[PDB]
């Protein structure tokens, strides 16, 4: 058991110690590298077939450059050997929840799969969690390398999920700015972000702007409202504006690009059709499906994007249907792209109403005369909430810098000190509606519904929408 | 025949034997003597970069364009002779840059020569026209297809514009050709391409914009009676993040704090000197620095090896423009005390830039200062910060089209984009220096200077609690 | 109908011809997403997550730009919009016959399990290509753009794998050169090779030096022996050599590192374990194994890694060997690396030789007190044939040189008129010894055993030797 | 007083002691700033602006890289802080005395102008350190962070020149402190780190020794009882990479033909300009542009500058030198005739390379020609292509450690690695050019140059059936 080097494209040469080794020589840390992390966009994008488990590696070994970076500046801290061991087990082991195709599973499938239930894969990482320390005898490991179990894995978990006065049991405040390193739940200013941005971007082939080693460079430990945070240099500010942006900039080029978003859909529609008949053997022999996999670790350690090609190399009748639908991914006959809009003014489209938006949509009455009428079931509708990690809220507002002249001093810095080219809200939405329905009739009328439709709803016009509806945009004043 | 040069940024572009004669002069040749980012070299060490290698690669993206959108399109008729021409303009688009670059026509010239309205520009289309005619190159023209009556005009309009349908050099059926170099309709052209791309590579920030995509998205269409480039509906929000880009390039990099107060540094030594440099111009008469811009024989020999000679001479003369320079080298640099911005819908004019240093010095900070400073000692400069076209939204002066027609234009508004776009596109930042560097000057440089934002009513500064502890309280809306 | 346009990480935004999408959009095509360019390379290497699939999109990218490069340069060669198609297809279809863990399939699982057979990658790139269009009715769509299916496909697979006197019917002498681009049977000059140093490299971490752009800029036809042939710049020839000294490089640092290999080879027996059980429905229902898979494309369609998780995730007690050597691999429980030595003098290691080389590193009696005795099947010995491409001859023998003041007269360039700096020889053999059992007892025998038998067979001196046997490594003078 | 981050883009963000920053801003290190790295390869490559601060400032960077990594692996070693701090030092100071053109000044100019003295750049370094030391007040600030300037001035000179123990500096358990800057055992060295990565950012051409993996596994090992820097036994086959890659960047750039032809030309200016250009040194003295070496003061102004001192001049004592700067801007520069080298075990020595051209002209190749050439009319540039260590093989001067015993060091052979290395380590490459341009001219140049190698039992040119069909022949060898 000695420290192993790996040769990662983004970082360099990282070093693991062996205690990190221990934990990911496991089954259900090596579970990772069969889970995308773009999941349906690598069928967009050809070079995002990088997977969890490299991302994971990544987000370990940052965690423990900014603890490290933060330690050797500021030595009263007491960052301690124990502590940032932690912080890097933290980061390996933040994402080990994920399920197949990484954000479809726990944003589309969980969902529609089991309404009643509150799940996030950051749960799944704390319940994988717990099942890899207690499977591997890991808990002996640490108390080789001098961590305590009882605290420092309720530590591991508060730093991926949080908290499960001063909500934390892991450590005291006088060690807050360490639950601010994997996951900051303040500001979203957190090495994972630094990860994907830098990894995604070498293999989407779009180019990354953020500089995470100089955000490093500047970070110091200050007191802000009595706790101890961590801090930017002042003039850092404008980086960090430009960070949320390319955050942004990043979910509208690739993460939901309209053709990776809806082979996600397609994908999530073939597993809501294979669910009642794919059994998967979890503890005791038990069995689960595809969407209870969730409740028991030993499932769901088998359930990977392999499911995929499961269904689809099948020959059970009963997973026929499921199978039609992979099969029209392969010979690319995906559901089609009919538009974009987004709300107007005040409006806000709640998640209780997502469900009843095909239904609108096939029940607006295009005034122009139509040979093909369309049902519900032919339209899909993609409501995505689009913000900057906070809801309406400006992260920047809950950021902490400090000056040249006066290090300790924490200092807020308001937008109107930074620029007026900044935005002006921090949260919308899209709405992205395609068409089951692929011939050329269905689609000409797909387009008038849903031109149509913006009209009533009083969406913004479609950027398309003289040229895919000209009788249509001339009957909408606000429009011309 | 054809050269081939490897150019980090582009890789083995192909230089056309019409392309080489233009560059081996010594109209052309002096660009290796120009840092493209001039002062910011003092700050960025990677930005060695000269103005020679960034006008290869316009050259070279222009070509690429007009290749791509003739081989798409070859009912547009775009000749070998109209390639070309685009070529020898982006080659050529900055021939008149003076020393260290910006500096020479955002700061020099300007202080120097209040009277005259000179850009880089204007002495791009008179140096071009030196070069031709002191190398011979019109029958070179004229071996290779080109009728230089309409192609040296042509070329002369797309570097800066016209010299009902403003342009000789080509009529309005092939009025994209203009929108390549240098785009005055919205600014999208591919000077911007190669200077993000050039510039990121040598400063170390990484560049978010593709081009080459923007090329395979681009087509002409019919816009109100033109032929024009519009690009891909779903490009536009590639677009908005282009104009981004710039803005964060300016707030990194070439608006840089110190990189400008070397450029004033600088400039203010040339200003010293100005007097007692003689270059001599055509038919022996004598120019200044300063003056050099109306001669283009004087002007060849004006690059940002004046900064050595200024530094090397022993002229008693030039003693004072010698100190400044030295001061440089010493890193004994004017202070940097702090930025701030005008609040609401207030504007500083350029007719009241010179009075501010002025009105800093007679902010009246309640505060005990060992040293009272005078006007002389602050410099106050004002940034223009834009999306290339003050006020306006340049995505409002852009063309589109959709896949389903693509030779049908339409626009798109901000709001069929994203909420989260700017609400404004034109803002002034405002740096304060102080030319006394000791510890007690600079402590009360900072105080008149929170005083004079605080009586001014612009924004506190970022570190105006820190600087100035006993000033910011007295202002309710901080 | 119309042109796509796709964004790779390495070549930028390509455009893809609707024939081409038509050929990609099949599940014999997309199939390549589920294999692992690298294959047990992943496994060192985590960057490398890379499938077959966008390497073969970039091949066919590059063999359209080089095919195109030389129709606008030289109009004179009647390069036709039909060839450039051609050699596109060929380019995106020559890897179709990879099997899971690419190079393992070819390289280590196939000639162990049916040793009678001569079977290549290449191969099974053709029979998957003629599967291919067959069931998806891309003859149609061929003739519609131009292509005569006859004469085409036949090019097309020439192209891939060589003949099926002027051998090749696809394509005359005149056009020789259309069969330089994606497989280069003359010297290995091939955009295959430029695309995968400048992907490999890209997500393993180590950095290219190979400038293939370049090489394109100064590429040209002329005629050699009565055939045209593509020629570099005479100044280019610097250049070459360093190719295959990069390729060289490649496979040093990481094809063939140690772990890469013994993690293929785990695989490989894994496989092995499994072939009696596992059955993969091919045409007309028939049943095939992993081994027999590569005699049915319509079987070998839905041959890809995933096997490995179908045998990981198995509960079939008959599955349990092949499951427990995945279970191996996950807990990092893997063969232990002994080490490394080579042939020295004139002694070549011939194939037939290969599987009696566990027995002699056994039979080894190094004079030192060990606690435990390790058998012949306690070795692996994995014999590797380092090369320039053609086994002992010098690739840029076999290359053409064309000068600026003639550029249509080919011309040879010797080695000694290059460089006295270049490599005498252009093959060698490693040999990687490890052993199964892990222990460390066990593992300080191997290394005895191991290094008497390079005293005794007269190999180099291990690197380590002083360090892993000081008790052995006196005995050799030489040494 | 305070550290500085300074961005750059091959390294990322560096941080830099006060101390080193006191040291930067002086003249003496600034003018590296107006030093090219590549000299007249910047001609050739038109990325390579780049200048020999920045790459100071790298190997300053990366020398501090490798003492840390070494001091957290191995704190037996007691690496003091005061170590790290000379050692960044020497880094960053180590090519304070290249002249104007870098290679071209010590490697061309110095042994033509002055043939009597044997100087090196590495000897200005320590000079031009002295004069920075002395005559910036540095030695109360070394003192104030905690370095001794008797002991650490000598330290850090001696890892810049070099020197029973022949250093002072530092003894013996220190050893590998001189392994880091500039290595004398074996070349490994963080100057070529640097530069192989910088070089290659700005040239267009990619690196593949990845230094960072070599300093991860690099340890300290008692050799011959020295405390010396090892390497990792498998890194050995990236180490005889890192100087093939070293001599694939001579191939491809540093040496390109083209590129040696303008710093040939250069020269050629500079030594028809010595007798009249004047540099001011010290008490006032005038000293040549050959002759600044001898005083720091004068030396400190001698950079690329003097170039354009010189096309600009009017000196009528000037025309000659200036001629031959004007012949490179219009690019009618000396023609490329071909290459050869030596065979079997012939050596061309230093003595015989001025005797060459007489050589080349007096060939008489049976074939009939316009022109008779002269001595005058040929240059011949003689290159010595080696793996730094002459005709020695440099890995036989490494150390290594295996992963069972780190801290025993041992040998590894180049039999032990692969028999597809080289089998010979130096070599020399004869290029041979000629001052008359025209077609008639160049053509009998060609065949005096072929019949010459013929004569002299040389290798065939490559293009030589091709420029010399008549000539080839009558060589049974060919
Ligand atoms: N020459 C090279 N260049 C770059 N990366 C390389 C490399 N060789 C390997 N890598 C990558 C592969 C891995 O990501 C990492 C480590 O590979 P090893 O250093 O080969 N270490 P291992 O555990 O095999 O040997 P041991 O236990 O004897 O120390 O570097
Ligand atoms: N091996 C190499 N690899 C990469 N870039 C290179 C290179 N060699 C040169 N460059 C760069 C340097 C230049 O930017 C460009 C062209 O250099 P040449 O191809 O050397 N052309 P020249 O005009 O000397 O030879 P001729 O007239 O005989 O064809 O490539
Ligand atoms: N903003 C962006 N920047 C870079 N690459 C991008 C990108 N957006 C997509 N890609 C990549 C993803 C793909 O690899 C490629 C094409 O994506 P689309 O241009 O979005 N084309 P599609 O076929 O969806 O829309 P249509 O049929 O309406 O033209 O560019
Ligand atoms: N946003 C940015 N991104 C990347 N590099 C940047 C940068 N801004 C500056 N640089 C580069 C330019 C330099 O190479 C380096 C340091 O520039 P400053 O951090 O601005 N430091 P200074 O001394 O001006 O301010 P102070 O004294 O208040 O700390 O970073
Ligand atoms: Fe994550
Ligand atoms: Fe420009
Ligand atoms: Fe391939
Ligand atoms: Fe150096
Ligand atoms: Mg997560
Ligand atoms: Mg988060
Ligand atoms: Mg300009
Ligand atoms: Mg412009
Ligand atoms: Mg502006
Ligand atoms: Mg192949
Ligand atoms: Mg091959
Ligand atoms: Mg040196
Ligand atoms: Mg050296």
């Amino acid at each position: 058991d000695t420290m192993k080097v790996i040769n990662d494209p983004i970082h360099g040469h990282i070093e693991l110690h062996p205690l990190l080794v221990r934990i990911i020589d496991t089954p259900q840390f090596q579970r990772l590298r069969y889970i995308k992390q773009l999941g349906g966009g690598y069928y967009v994008f050809p070079g995002a077939s990088h997977n969890r488990f490299e991302h994971s590696l990544g987000v370990g070994y940052l965690a423990g450059c900014l603890v490290h970076a933060l330690g050797e500046k500021q030595p009263e801290l007491q960052i301690s050997e124990r502590d940032v061991l932690c912080v890097q087990i933290a980061g390996l082991c933040h994402d080990l929840g994920h399920g197949p195709f990484s954000a479809m599973f726990d944003g589309r499938f969980i969902p529609l799969a089991r309404p009643e239930v509150k799940w996030t894969h950051e749960q799944g990482s704390v319940m994988m969690f717990e099942h890899l320390i207690n499977s591997n005898g890991i808990k002996p490991v640490m108390e080789q390398y001098g961590l305590i179990p009882e605290e420092d894995i309720c530590f591991i978990k508060e730093q991926i999920v949080g908290p499960l006065l001063w909500p934390y049991k892991g450590r005291p405040e006088n060690k807050s700015f360490l639950y601010e390193i994997v996951s900051n739940k303040r500001n979203g200013i957190d090495v994972d972000k630094w990860d994907y941005f830098a990894r995604d971007c070498h293999h989407l082939g779009i180019q990354n702007n953020f500089d995470y080693k100089r955000f490093i460079k500047f970070a110091r430990v200050c007191e802000v409202d009595n706790e101890l945070r961590i801090c930017a240099r002042d003039k850092e500010v404008g980086n960090l504006y430009d960070m949320f942006h390319t955050r942004n900039s990043l979910h509208r080029r690739a993460y939901q690009h309209k053709v990776g978003n809806i082979i996600d859909t397609m994908i999530t529609d073939a597993f809501l059709k294979a669910d009642d008949y794919i059994e998967i053997t979890g503890a005791g022999g038990k069995k689960y499906r595809i969407s209870t996999a969730i409740d028991d670790m030993e499932a769901y350690t088998k359930l990977t994007d392999n499911i995929f090609l499961e269904i689809l190399y099948s020959t059970d009748p009963k997973l026929k249907d499921a199978r039609e639908i992979l099969k029209q991914i392969e010979y690319r006959n995906l559901f089609k792209y009919v538009g974009e809009t987004q709300p107007t003014g005040q409006i806000k489209i709640k998640r209780e109403d997502y469900e009843s938006l095909p239904k609108e949509v096939a029940s607006a009455k295009p005034k122009v005369l139509l040979d093909v009428k369309l049902k519900a079931e032919d339209f899909i509708v993609d409501v995505i909430n689009m913000d900057y990690g906070m809801q309406e809220k400006n992260p920047i507002d809950h950021v902490s810098f400090y000056c040249k002249t006066a290090p300790n001093r924490a200092i807020r810095i308001t937008k109107n000190q930074v620029s007026q080219l900044l935005p002006e809200k921090f949260a919308e939405q899209l709405i992205r509606v395609y068409c089951k329905k692929v011939d050329r009739k269905s689609l000409y009328a797909a387009r008038q519904y849903f031109v149509q439709w913006c009209a009533d709803r009083n969406f913004t016009k479609p950027q398309d929408g003289d040229v895919i509806a000209p009788l249509i945009t001339p009957q909408k004043k606000e429009w011309n």
